[PDB]
DNA sequence: GCTGATGCGTC
DNA sequence: GTCGGAC
DNA sequence: GTCCGAGACGCATCAGC
């Protein structure tokens, strides 16, 4: 028999057997270890098509010897617990997971914390960690099913001390860890594998391994390289289309516990027959590239006509109307966020024609003040209850702002162009002042009208403005393109927005891409009138991997052991490394907002909160400034009244 | 019962 | 959300 | 261009008091 040891297996090896180069036996569990010995090899190499051969190598293993185990597989390259919409959640941070690293080797939690943030990764301490569970009966080796049943255990495990519970449970994982093992599931655990693979790599993965290998034959499988007839180039060809089909299929069914038993029961070519978008299940919205100017706009959209709409402050609600009744509503990340909208659930019969007897909505809810019947600002809407039973308690009204029609009655409007499911919408629905509203839009090409639409777009308290094709590549496929759409906001042109020059107080030791240097600043404003430096924000990016390597040899020079007395963070997080405040670095955000834990400013807007930087940036550094001379915690709350108006 | 740290999702 | 890097 | 992995702040949860 193949007796391999898992800690030999080598899924990036030339001429790959799934059967004979697989390190378990037929009908066996997936080891725990194989999963992570091939997330290994992903890691070591650099180019996405050698990482999906790798990891395609062990799913055509586990498809010809262990199916069962596919899915908990698939979970585990992706790092989640199951279909976005069933709201799984560990429950489990740094926190935790470090609180059960110094358990699990009798370490102080502040001496585990240490050596994390120096090696910039909670893996590498759990895998150099000296366990002190002296345990007197050697545990079996982990399987891939098994430790994933142990993280869907530590998900359901809810209530006073279910933290001390959750702890026992990753505890046994360490203790029975081998090899590799304890890297990646810490790393599982924290929510970093560090693959540089993900989603869409895992679907090319998935659909290369069901292509090269199908499911479903007698083992031993007569056909273990169906691409071994084919020519190179038809290859290429082939295992293109099939990667489509499970793409697009993936993008208006994201469910892997729907697709993968029929995936195993009737084979990737088949799929769409079985699988298919409906309303009550999630899909895969369509998103936006970012713009930096109107003229790079029609540079994008040469030839093709487009519409223009106002780019609204909410958040996105992907609201599903079933054949029946039944109601439910999403959120981008397809999680279901029905019972935190009542008042949306009762306002259905209001938008729709007696006709409509199903469809899929894209709209955009944004916090609505019926009083004085005005947007609010997004800040407002996050203050709603997540699930809110009574209607009659919300405090924080919304209006709906409807932009695309994806479904409608029975029928899918994927392959529509937009001009179509623009016109779908306004045929079908029904607008009502401040409750249910089409997106204000203007179809042009004219660069002067594009650019009074956009100046009134932030009038009437949006972030800029959306720009779609109508009928050249304006389709709803978000297998082809997932950012077809274009979004210019005011904060993206050129001299436009807020810009602050803010001193640089304290360093971060940095995860991953960062290790061994600093990931992260704490920035700080000038008060004039205390004389001190209050902490505003964090900056954690717009720097090049150079740039970001000149400032850690430049600060490094400027480690403090202690703070400066004139250095008021409060309750930002403390650094690792504080700085002697010297240099200035110029900073750009979208907005400024009242913080609950940075001073800067306060008392000169509200008595106890100050002032943040909603999304910061960082611009370029001010060589020729001193700290006396950054952005004023009076000019901070100055920028923040020009917002409130 | 209350506070503050933690987890996770929204942008 | 933003951003940059490797391909 | 694609894909991937490197902020503020809100609610909800829960450990410590
Ligand atoms: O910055 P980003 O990529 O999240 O932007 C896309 C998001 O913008 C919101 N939004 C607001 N108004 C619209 C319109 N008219 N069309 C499309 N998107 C819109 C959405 O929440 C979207 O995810
Ligand atoms: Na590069």
């Amino acid at each position: 028999s193949n007796d391999m040891d898992p800690s030999g297996y080598n899924p990036a090896k030339n001429n790959y057997h799934p059967v004979e180069d697989a390190c378990w036996k037929p009908g066996q569990k997936v080891p725990y270890l194989a999963v992570a010995r091939t997330f290994e090899k992903i890691e070591e190499v650099s180019a996405r098509l050698r990482m999906v051969e790798t990891l395609s190598n062990l799913l055509r293993s586990v498809v010809a010897l262990s199916p069962p185990d596919l899915l908990p597989v698939l979970y585990l390259s992706l790092n989640h617990l199951g279909p976005p919409q069933q709201g799984l959640e560990l429950g489990v941070g740094d926190g935790v997971l470090l609180k059960a690293v110094a358990q699990a080797t009798g370490r102080q939690l502040e001496s585990v914390r240490a050596e994390a943030a120096e090696k910039g990764d909670v893996g590498l301490v759990a895998e150099n960690s000296r366990s002190t569970q002296r345990l007197m009966l050697p545990p079996p080796p982990l399987t891939a099913s098994g430790v994933f049943s142990k993280f869907r255990d530590i998900a359901r495990l809810t209530g006073s001390a279910s933290t001390a519970k959750k702890i026992d449970i990753i505890k046994g994982l360490f203790v029975a860890c081998r090899h590799s093992e304890a890297r990646f599931i810490a790393r599982s655990l924290s929510g970093r594998l560090r693959l540089g693979l993900a989603e869409q790599s895992v679907l090319a993965a998935l659909s290369q391994a069901v292509s090269l290998t199908p499911p479903g034959q007698e083992f031993p499988p007569a056909m273990v390289d169906a691409g071994k007839g084919k020519t190179a180039e038809a290859r290429k060809t082939w295992l293109e289309e099939q990667g489509m089909i499970l793409k697009q299929t993936f993008c208006e069914v994201p469910d892997l516990d729907r697709i993968i038993p029929v995936l195993l029961e009737h084979g990737l070519e088949r799929l769409p027959e079985h699988c298919k978008l409906s309303p009550g299940i999630p899909l895969k919205p369509m998103l936006a590239h970012p713009t930096r100017g109107i003229s790079e706009v029609l540079k994008r959209f040469e030839e093709a006509a487009f519409t223009c709409e106002y780019k609204y402050d909410g958040q996105r609600a992907q609201i599903h109307a079933l054949e029946g009744g039944e109601v439910k509503i999403f959120s981008r990340n397809q999680e279901d966020n029905t019972g935190k909208y009542p008042d949306i659930i009762s306002r259905i019969p209001k938008i729709k024609l007696p006709s409509v007897t199903s469809f899929i909505l894209d709209t955009e809810a944004v916090a609505w003040d019926r009083e004085k019947k005005q947007i609010q600002p997004f800040q407002v809407l996050t203050t709603r209850k997540r699930k809110e039973v009574d209607a009659s308690e919300i405090q924080v009204q919304v209006c709906l702002y409807a932009f695309d029609l994806i479904y409608l009655n029975g029928e899918s409007l994927v392959r529509e162009p937009l001009s179509r499911r623009r016109q779908l919408l306004r045929e079908n629905f029904v607008e009502t002042e401040g409750e249910f509203v089409f997106a204000t839009s203007l179809d042009t090409k004219d660069i002067e009208q594009i650019a009074e639409f956009l100046e009134q777009s932030v009038k009437d308290s949006c972030e800029g403005l959306m720009v779609k094709t109508l009928d050249v590549d304006a389709t709803y496929e978000i297998a082809k393109r997932s950012h077809n759409w274009l979004k210019l906001k005011k904060d993206y042109l050129d001299g436009v927005g807020d810009t602050l020059d803010l001193v640089v107080i304290g360093a971060y030791l940095g995860r991953g891409k960062r290790a061994g240097r600093y990931g992260g600043f704490l920035l700080a404003s000038y008060d004039e009138d205390s004389e001190e430096l209050q902490a505003i924000c964090k900056l954690g990016t717009g720097f090049s991997d150079e740039e970001l390597e000149e400032h850690h040899q430049s600060l490094k020079a400027l480690v403090l052991p202690s703070p400066r007395p004139y250095v008021r963070i409060d309750g930002a997080v403390i650094p690792d490394h504080w700085l002697d405040p010297s240099a200035v670095w110029e900073v750009k955000c979208a907005d400024l907002s009242l913080s609950p834990i940075y001073p800067a400013a306060r008392g000169l807007v509200d008595s106890d909160k100050g002032i943040s930087l909603r999304l910061p940036r960082f611009i370029r550094v001010r060589e020729d400034k001193q700290p006396e001379q950054a952005t004023t915690s009076a000019q901070v709350a100055c920028l923040y009244r020009k917002q409130s108006q």
